[PDB]
């Protein structure tokens, strides 16, 4: 299994944007 991990570090690629966004 290695799909769950991709969700935890993809959500982070949107999190990054949450940075300077807020």
């Amino acid at each position: 299994v290695e799909e769950k991990s991709i969700d935890l570090i993809q959500k982070w690629e949107e999190k990054s944007r949450e940075f300077i966004g807020s």
